[PDB]
């Protein structure tokens, strides 16, 4: 299957508070870039906005190495969303979970690829600039995002 690399970052000015993602999906050269800067969201948000934002990019069942430094994205993939799913999706007080919206579509967006996390760059330079670039010209509502 195809082989891909995807570089992520997120970035807020406050928590909450405007904030933005970064991305880069490359494939053999090519490569796509995406951000986007919301006013009202915070830094967890926008990491799985960016991982979930390029895998959606793909066409195809890929083989993908991401790129995030994001601790949050982190143990959600390597412990909570485990649990999670094995319980429709509800905390362990049978309790909604937080960022269920996003979470979901990070788990939707796994179940297409073979993904490989390297939680560790040149690359991820240029995602930290356009996400902290979004984040100072916000443009749309994180509606997904319940306050406090």
């Amino acid at each position: 299957l195809k082989q891909v690399e995807i570089f992520t970052d997120g970035s807020c000015l406050g928590n909450p508070g405007p904030g933005g993602y970064g991305a880069i999906l490359r494939y053999r050269g090519r490569e796509k870039t995406f951000s986007a800067g919301y006013t009202r969201t915070t830094n967890n948000r926008m990491a799985l906005m960016a991982a979930i934002v390029a895998l959606e990019a793909l066409k195809e069942h890929c083989e993908v190495i991401l790129s995030t430094d994001s601790q949050y994205v982190r143990q959600g993939i390597t412990q909570w969303i485990h649990n999670w799913k094995a319980r429709g999706w509800k905390t362990a007080d049978k309790k909604p979970v937080k960022n269920v919206d996003l979470w979901q579509r990070l788990d939707a967006a796994l179940g297409q690829h073979q993904i490989k996390w390297e939680w560790v760059h040149p690359e991820n330079e240029r995602c930290d600039e356009l996400a902290r670039a979004a984040a100072m010209n916000p443009t749309l509502e994180d509606t997904g995002y319940q306050v406090e």
